[PDB]
Formats: structure tokens, C-alpha cells, sequence
């Protein structure tokens, strides 16, 4: 298991526009398009970021080139964020993946925000952080999904994928 595997997992794969589990208009590994109520606002996006007229949909290696953007996107903002770097290059491989995950789904702004929980990871007290990580609405609202980002965290290990 990897990052990639991890993600297409919790993301799935869709080649037309869809609505994600916040009402916002994505497409394929759980690339975000817009927070614009607009499917045209939606299509434009999508025509920009493939470089064609879409008509919102689009095949499997545009997808997948989407995909990787967003994963070396995610790192990078990782690496460069004063909050998160040091607790990713403090973390093992299996953990430094559901970080990652993290990122990728909520944004790194977002991630940075939970303050007290990077600082439990930072510390490698697994079981606090687990409990702390599900006092969101990021647990709330996707608590499957959650559940397994936070069981990564808790084990270091990928049973959760398994
Ligand atoms: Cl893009
Ligand atoms: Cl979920």
C-alpha cells in the first residue's frame, strides 16, 4: 500500500462532474473543482485544468494526471507550511501517508489548525492523538473515512486498508 492506493481508496474514481459529501462540484480522485454553486462555474474549471472542451467529463489518465498533481501538491504545501513540516519529518512512512491524506482532503490550512493533535503526533502519543482527531466534524461528518485515517495514525500500519 502507498499514498496513491490509500487515496483512491478514500476518494474512488469518477470521470464525470459529481457532487462530493460537502455539495461541492468534483471530478475523479476527489479533485475539488469549485465551491461555486454553479455546474457552468464547475465546467469552466474543469475545461481549464484539462486544457479542453470538456463537456464535464473525462477519461482515466486525465484523471489520474489530476491525481498526481494533487498528491505532490499536497506534499509540497506539507514541506512548506511552518506547522506541518516538522511534524511530517518527525513521523514514519505509514503515518507521514495519512498526513498526507489529511492534506489532501481538507487543505493544509485546515490541517494546520489542529493544533493540539499535531502536537500529540510530535510527541508519538498515539492513542491521545486517536481520541483528540475524532472531536471534529472532520470525524463527524466522514466518520468512515476518518476511522481509518486516525486507526493509520494510532497503529503506523496499513490494517485499516487491508
Ligand atoms: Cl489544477
Ligand atoms: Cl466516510
Amino acid at each position: 500500500m502507498n499514498i496513491f492506493e490509500m487515496l483512491r481508496i478514500d476518494e474512488g474514481l469518477r470521470l464525470k462532474i459529481y457532487k462530493d459529501t460537502e455539495g461541492y462540484y468534483t471530478i475523479g480522485i476527489g479533485h475539488l473543482l469549485t465551491k461555486s454553486p454553479s455546474l457552468n462555474a464547475a465546467k469552466v474549471e474543469l475545461d481549464k485544468a484539462i486544457g479542453r472542451n470538456t463537456n464535464g467529463v473525462i477519461t482515466k489518465d486525465e484523471a489520474e494526471k489530476l491525481f498526481n498533481q494533487d498528491v505532490d501538491a499536497a506534499v509540497r504545501g506539507i514541506l512548506r507550511n511552518a506547522k506541518l513540516k516538522p511534524v511530517y519529518d518527525s513521523l514514519d512512512a505509514v503515518r507521514r501517508a495519512a498526513l498526507i491524506n489529511m492534506v489532501f482532503q481538507m487543505g493544509e490550512t485546515g490541517v494546520a489548525g489542529f493544533t493540539n493533535s499535531l502536537r500529540m503526533l510530535q510527541q508519538k502519543r498515539w492513542d491521545e492523538a486517536a481520541v483528540n482527531l475524532a472531536k471534529s466534524r472532520w470525524y463527524n461528518q466522514t466518520p468512515n473515512r476518518a476511522k481509518r485515517v486516525i486507526t493509520t495514525f494510532r497503529t503506523g500500519t496499513w490494517d485499516a486498508y487491508k
